[PDB]
DNA sequence: CGTACACCTGATAA
DNA sequence: TGGAGGATACC
DNA sequence: GGTATCCTCCATTAT
DNA sequence: CAGGTGTACG
């Protein structure tokens, strides 16, 4: 039903879904430079995920703090400079980051070698984070534009041919922008009057196309779609018998984690039935209109 | 009859 | 996801 | 005082 | 993230 046991691999997978990597350079007269500044690990989930986030906690040593984030999702965050150095860098290094994160990541790194030897308490120091912050994530705010206008922004890291580096890795990025979908069609020719599809679909920014793209040679089945209304893309499996044969076992073994494991129990379940061809009867029709109402937004 | 890829629309925590 | 403002602990 | 961390909340887009 | 539609094709 509900799935948080970790292995590191899945923990990567996760933070490359999930995680975020921020700086944050906030001007107070107080600091000699006139600016504080912050190192930021980050990953928030829906309020129904809790159970996943203490278990992340604890995979870090019970470091950092879980809080209300907004008002059904909570924020794991590690905040401290030091643990940040001692503990977060060493397992990111060794076991990496394969998405455009990697980029935020490796600047993020930069910043806290310099945070390190307290250099970001000097202009010069505070110089080169402002540079570096400058290409991680969304970048300068207007007011650090401002205040830095001769900053050139640091080249973003060009990170080629990264390839996936585990299957655990796999079961944790789709645990957080992954979907197993079910799908009733309307349709006129079959007697029971509507389709039963069942999908699974990764979604992410087209930045990743080449990530996107190897999945297909990966789980040896799915193609890549465009959204229509902006730079993001699907990995998509629709085809049942791959499904079947290819998406399910998968999962079954490198296990989903979070709540989503629930739903990919119930996706499984709609698959029995279609391979049992009783989603052509009433009653089969039926039975998966009701798994479908208690999965995915339907859960308690 | 029934499936599946190409195409569509909405909600919202992440 | 990625970000912010105000408060307080720490040194 | 200088600096480092805690606590609470938020807009927008990438899910 | 997630839930829907058209329609070519076996
Ligand atoms: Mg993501
Ligand atoms: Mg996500």
């Amino acid at each position: 039903g509900e799935n948080g046991k970790l292995n590191p691999w899945a923990v990567v997978g996760f933070i490359d879904a999930e995680g975020s990597f921020m700086v944050r350079v906030r001007k107070n007269s107080k600091y000699k430079t006139g600016w504080l500044v912050v190192a930021i690990f980050s990953v928030t989930v829906d309020k129904k995920d809790l159970f996943l986030l203490e278990s992340l906690k604890t995979f870090f040593g019970g470091l950092g703090s879980i809080k209300k984030s907004g008002n059904s999702t909570f924020s794991y965050r590690i905040e401290s400079s030091e643990q940040l150095t001692k503990i977060i860098l060493p397992f990111f290094d060794k076991y990496s980051l394969i998405t455009e994160k990697l980029g935020d990541y490796l600047l993020f790194k930069k910043v806290l070698e310099l945070m390190g030897t307290k250099e970001h308490l000097t202009q010069r120091g505070l110089e080169k984070i402002v540079s570096l912050k400058a290409s991680i994530n969304k970048g300068l705010s207007e007011e650090l534009q401002a205040a830095f206008p001769q900053c050139v922004p640091t080249p973003r890291p060009e990170i080629n041919n990264k390839l996936i580096p585990d299957p655990f890795w796999l079961a944790g990025f789709v645990s957080g922008d992954g979907s197993f979908k079910s799908i009733l069609k309307k349709s006129e020719s079959i007697k029971v009057g509507f389709q039963s599809i069942l999908v699974f679909q990764i979604t992410q920014h087209a930045r990743d196309v080449k990530l996107m793209e190897s999945l297909i040679s990966y789980l040896g089945c799915g193609f890549i779609e465009k959204d229509s209304r902006g730079p993001w893309l699907y990995y998509t499996v629709t085809n049942f018998s791959d499904i079947q044969g290819k998406i399910i076992p998968f999962f079954h073994q490198y296990k989903i984690i979070g709540s989503k494991y629930g739903d990919y129990m119930d996706w499984c379940k709609i698959a029995l039935i279609m391979q049992n061809k009783n989603h052509l009867t009433p009653e089969g029709l039926n039975e998966i209109r009701a798994l479908k109402g208690g999965m995915n937004k339907g859960r308690l």
